[PDB]
């Protein structure tokens, strides 16, 4: 059986065939479906993956069953024969990168999967050096506030020794200070990694919005701390088109979301370290980030300068206050130059990806959860849009906390 | 460590384990291979067991499992089961497991509440006359001039051979959806083929946005018939804001009583197929669903004009402003008109409460992420943080196919 997927705002039906092409379990059972949950609960392995992933580059390229795509698969046997791992060639690389961005079930900015500026930092052996190649991401993505995607892949893991890993979760976080009175300054999220750069050496702040450094490790080794240069961190001051007081506030986020703490796997492969970023879609910030109860939390802050009754759920004052909030994320960021798509513009591409992919491949894995946007959900078409979910490779996954 | 699933709050950072989910005794549209969670709609030896399990149920929710009375009634069952085929409920069994069907429903966000549930026994009802009567006095009942009070009506069993009882309307209350010669409709789109069933069988259509429905309601064996409810019966409330004084004069409503009646109530492998059931609207069914989808009124863009917002694009969140007031008209219109009625921030927080209840009192509670999390303002909501477990536990509610 394959799996019937409807949309009901337009009553169209497509069926995914794409499915069938899953090599790995997901939570779910017959007996119970797992799908809300954040966290998941050999030579021949290692051949068997990485023929397959040099069977989909060599497709990609329409050369396959060529002789390229048979020496090449000669070479990989023969690599892994002698020394149980094999290597990629930088096209390969490329080509695998894009490909665990265009599977990211969670992702809803995929349109964008085929545009993706791949950085080989495979040749790197320090810490030190590995903040030379940060850096540099850093600065192409920027592009002073016109975003561009990009990854950097460190060096795989490897059966003899240590990651390579950066222990931030994010190239640029705000630090989050524990007080004694049990309250936080600055972002709670990053309680537990502001702690470990205080611990390492660092002569932490006393803001909401200090951008922490960064913990870089080479394998074996205690990871080193370096401080991003303040000019490289593009960062964008809040405020709201109508609302004066709202600049006040002192709300500001930084322009860059690069994630530096996922595992990317392709054919078998694994780079512990190997950060990638985009640009923000408005409700990461101005919903998520702002609004958590255990974020920032200042929706009721927000609410009160707006002279909202805060004193019952029923006015609304809640949904108020968020949309005001958002709305000052993207005037923010347009005011600065700097790239940002809002939920409508997402949602609606992600839609025309959906039918590309429809096309491309016979499906497209996708988390319904993660992709209808935490304010407004049924106003965008993804919320109509039944979705299938399911893994495959190249991908990018969660991998445990290097502490 | 224990093997059940384990269940995070993330906002909170507590985490439970399902244990509920192993007295699963039928398998949903999911595999180890893929997730179809997001899908809304993916006998003899078989009914004893089914039968045996109910009453077992039964008598643990009385505190009595092992007791002479429990196997009586076991072997009372199989007697009857055994010699005609099938077996009728006590009353009290039919009360327990009408509440344990509505508490065993993933989908509904309500069920702080599923104890007080007035279950009026209908299984004595022997013609489509009788079954208007009985829906009149439920909608009466329920609706009790405005403070509503969850009730369900239960219709005569499947009984082999015969006939089922069906109500054809999905809802007892539904506005007209008129299609017209453009290709365009005026009324409600989700309800354009129970209209045209209703003409088909001779009614007298209007052409209003709100024309009330009539029912179609089919004994055993016949064919449905028509029936108008008196409109005192049915109570509606106008649709005003608070502040916006030109909403009102867009002339939208809705009805105060959401009763559902095309599902199928299934107790202990019997199974009635006219059970509708009802309590009182969460707001942003109708604030957000019935009025702004896109294939319902639609009224996002009239509202987004007349609030002066920029329509031409999507980065001024006009939609949202739009649905947020929509919403807030919902919610001061039917205080205004003291109708029952419970916001989004309300429910998920009690649906909170119910879940901490469930946990203690069964190790678990089934629920559909998707339709528990509310359609605006999701993570504004202490159910967006929750990590659900979605499972089918019986007695349950149902689909059914359409009878035509
Ligand atoms: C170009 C603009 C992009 C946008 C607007 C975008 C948007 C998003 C959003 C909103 C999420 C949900 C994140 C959350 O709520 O925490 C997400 C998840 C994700 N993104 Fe994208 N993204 C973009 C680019 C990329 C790129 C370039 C990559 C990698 C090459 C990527 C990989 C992922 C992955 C793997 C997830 C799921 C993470 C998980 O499973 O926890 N994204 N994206
Ligand atoms: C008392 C106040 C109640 C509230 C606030 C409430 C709320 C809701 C909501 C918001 C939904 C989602 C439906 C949709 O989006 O179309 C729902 C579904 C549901 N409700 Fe409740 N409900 C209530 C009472 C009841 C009662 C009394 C019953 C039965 C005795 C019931 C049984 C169900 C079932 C079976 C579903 C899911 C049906 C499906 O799978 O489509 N509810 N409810
Ligand atoms: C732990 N779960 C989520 C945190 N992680 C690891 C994560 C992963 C992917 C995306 C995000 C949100 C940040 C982000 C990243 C990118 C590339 C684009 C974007 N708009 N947002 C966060
Ligand atoms: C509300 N009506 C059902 C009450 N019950 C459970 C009930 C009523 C009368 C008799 C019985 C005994 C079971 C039984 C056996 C046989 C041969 C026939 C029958 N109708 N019921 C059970
Ligand atoms: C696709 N599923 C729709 C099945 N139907 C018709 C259905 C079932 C249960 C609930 C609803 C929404 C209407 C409703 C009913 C009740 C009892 C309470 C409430 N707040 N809303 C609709
Ligand atoms: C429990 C629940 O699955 C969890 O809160 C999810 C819901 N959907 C999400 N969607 C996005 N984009 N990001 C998130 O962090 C989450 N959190
Ligand atoms: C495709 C998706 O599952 C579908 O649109 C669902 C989403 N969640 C929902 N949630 C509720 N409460 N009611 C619905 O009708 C839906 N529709
Ligand atoms: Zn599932």
């Amino acid at each position: 059986k394959f799996p019937r997927v409807k949309n009901w705002e337009l009553g169209s039906i497509t069926y995914d065939t794409l499915c069938a092409q899953s090599q790995q379990d997901g939570p779910c059972t017959p007996r119970r479906c797992l799908g809300s949950l954040v966290l998941p609960r050999p030579a021949e392995q290692l051949l068997s993956q990485a023929r397959d992933f040099i069977n989909q580059y060599y497709s990609s390229i329409k050369r396959s069953g060529s002789q390229a795509h048979e020496e090449r698969l000669q070479e990989v046997e023969a690599e892994v024969a002698s020394t149980g791992t094999y290597h990629l060639r930088e096209s390969e690389l490329v080509f695998g990168a894009k490909q665990a961005w265009r599977n990211a079930p969670r992702c809803v900015g995929r349109i964008q999967w085929g545009k993706l500026q791949v950085f080989d930092a495979r040749d790197c052996s320090s810490a030190q050096e590995m903040f030379t190649y940060i850096c540099n991401h850093i600065k192409y993505a920027t592009n002073r506030g016109n975003l561009r995607s990009a990854i950097t892949v460190f060096p795989q893991r490897a059966p003899g020794r240590g990651d390579f890993r950066i222990w931030n979760s994010q190239l640029v976080r705000y630090a989050g200070y524990r007080q004694q009175d049990g309250s936080v300054r600055g972002d709670p999220a990053n309680v537990e990694i502001t702690e470990l750069c205080i611990q390492h050496g660092w002569t932490p702040g006393n803001g909401r919005f200090d951008v922490l450094p960064l913990l870089l490790q080479a394998p074996d080794e205690a990871p080193e701390l370096f401080v991003l240069p303040p000019e490289l961190v593009l960062e964008v001051p809040l405020e709201h088109p109508t609302l004066e007081w709202f600049a006040a506030l002192g709300l500001r986020w930084y322009a860059l979301p690069a994630v530096s703490n996922m595992l990317l796997e392709i054919g078998g492969l694994e780079f512990s370290a190997a950060p990638f970023s985009g640009w923000y879609m408005s409700t990461e910030i101005g919903t998520r980030n702002l609004c958590d109860p255990h974020r920032y939390n200042i929706l009721e802050d927000v609410a009160v300068c707006m002279d909202l009754d805060t004193r019952t759920t029923s006015s609304l004052w809640k949904d108020k206050a968020a949309v005001e909030i958002n709305l000052a994320v993207l005037h923010s960021f347009q005011l600065a130059k700097v790239t940002i798509v809002d939920h409508h513009a997402a949602t609606v591409s992600f839609m025309k990806h959906l039918d590309n992919e429809q096309k491309a491949r016979g499906g497209c894995p996708a988390d319904w959860a993660w992709i209808v946007p935490p304010i407004s959900g049924s106003l965008t078409p993804v919320f109509h849009q039944e979705m299938v979910n399911y893994i495959l490779s190249p991908a990018f996954r969660y991998q445990p906390d290097p502490w």
